[PDB]
RNA sequence: UGCCAUGUACGUCGCACUCAAUAGUCAGUUUUCUGUUUUUUUUUUUUUUUUUUUUUU
């Protein structure tokens, strides 16, 4: 968000979404606008909220995932590449209203 | 308190100071660094920093 607001794209506003987000802000994601909104979201939008009015989707293929190992006896949440099913879900999150394009910031072999 | 017999033997002398000067043996390639003063103090205690994610009579 700071990088995009430093970029200052014309007729474009920057909109976040995550789990700890305010209820009012989560409704402001849902409300209308004028122009283009670049939404930066997480597994919340991957799974639950179904943010509307999205044309294209960027998948870096990256998510923290909870984990619990026997050596450390402690819950961790490492940064791991998302699955094929997670990639397919993030891909399908954009073809709701019209034609969708999923730009994945990694390789097809990967 | 009177007397004491006669002749009877002599000379001259020495001492010192000393002694010097002597044989043969030629030569050693070119070039080089090395070098000097001056400000001096070198050294002084620090700190809290980010967030997958989702459900429970």
């Amino acid at each position: 968000a700071d990088a995009l607001n430093k970029l200052n794209l014309r007729h474009t506003e920057i909109l976040p979404l995550y789990a700890r987000l305010s209820n009012s802000e989560q409704n402001r994601v849902f409300q209308s606008h004028s122009g283009r909104r670049i939404v930066l979201a997480t597994n919340v939008a991957e799974t639950s909220l179904t943010v509307p009015g999205i044309k294209y989707v960027i998948d870096p293929g990256t998510a923290r995932i909870s984990r619990y190992s026997y050596r450390t006896k402690v819950q961790r949440l490492p940064i791991e590449p998302i699955s094929q099913a997670s990639a397919n879900q993030r891909k399908g999150r954009c073809g709701r209203v019209s034609e969708g394009i999923c730009i994945r910031l990694y390789s097809e072999d990967d």
